């Protein structure tokens, strides 16, 4: 075999159960999904209330199950607004044991830019990108086009 039939391995045994967001300044609730969004290949789209604009720290839950064991399961995600990279993030879970069942929580602290830019401007017009990696090993692309509701 090789790498590339490696990465389709850990895809094919990878699921996203369920993901939410809290505002990190108080705990509560802001958005809660449970479509897996890590399917490629297609676009999958996200409903938001527009109060997470002016959360300065959002924390993230995502639940994932794996059944493939990985050394180094990380994350990048890019913040697309009309075609240009607005934000970077690099997330880092570590080591995923195999038939197992996570919930990796990331505290998220946007850019302050991004906290004033307007609801009715951002809202159908963002992308996020998210690449799936074990180390790099890169496993699948996502995309999320964003509503802020
Ligand atoms: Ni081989």
């Amino acid at each position: 075999s090789a790498k590339d039939e490696r990465a389709r391995e850990i895809l094919r045994g990878f699921k996203l159960n369920w993901m939410n967001l809290r505002d990190a300044e108080t705990g509560k609730i802001l958005w809660q999904g449970t479509e897996d969004l890590s399917v490629p290949g297609v676009e999958h789209e996200a409903r938001v209330p527009k109060k997470i604009l002016k959360c300065k720290a959002v924390s993230r839950e995502l639940n994932f199950s794996s059944t493939e064991q990985m050394e180094k399961f990380r994350l990048e995600q890019k913040v697309y607004f009309k075609g240009q990279c607005l934000e970077e993030w690099f997330f880092e879970f570590g080591f995923v044991i195999p038939n197992s069942t996570n919930t990796w929580q990331s505290l998220i602290e946007a850019a302050p830019e991004s906290q004033m830019m307007p609801a009715s401007v951002l809202t159908g017009n963002v992308i996020i990108e998210t690449k799936f990696f074990d180390d790099d090993l890169l496993v699948s692309t996502s995309r999320v086009r964003l509503f802020y509701v």
